[PDB]
């Protein structure tokens, strides 16, 4: 398979390693969104230490407002980084 | 850098390695997509060999109507097919 395609399956991936742990297998509650920012974009991100923060992006991200982000959700915020990452460049 | 990290980098070198080849250097021509799709997708997407179906895709990702697809209607593109990929597997 292509990087592209790699890219993809591991988007998938990450998700499910953390969204899996606790609760709804499928949804990321507040402290598995923290702790995927933490450990997976940690040369994107700065590292989140105050319990504001984990609220604040979970605001953010939480479109249809039931307190997790799901996976359209995630989808949303992976665009949003690599929309960040893009323009940084240039 | 993680897997996650990897992937958005892959996202942003896949999309100019096709959309600088002609024209707008930042922008997917007809001809580029194609290209794209048949090279970097071929396991999760069919080969496109008619002019019609090369037309419908990009009719399809062109949100703007400008006639080709630009950074962001590439991202909604990696995020349908990540989204089919996704569900397909469950
Ligand atoms: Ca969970
Ligand atoms: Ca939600
Ligand atoms: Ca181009
Ligand atoms: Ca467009
Ligand atoms: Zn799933
Ligand atoms: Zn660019």
């Amino acid at each position: 398979m292509s990087e592209l395609e790699k890219a993809v399956v591991a988007l998938i991936d990450v998700f499910h390693q953390y969204s899996g742990r606790e609760g709804d297998k499928h949804k990321l509650k507040k402290s598995e969104l923290k702790e995927l920012i933490n450990n997976e974009l940690s040369h994107f991100l700065e590292e989140i230490k105050e319990q504001e923060v984990v609220d604040k992006v979970m605001e953010t991200l939480d479109s249809d407002g039931d307190g997790e982000c799901d996976f359209q959700e995630f989808m949303a915020f992976v665009a949003m980084i690599t929309t960040a990452c893009h323009e940084f460049f240039e």
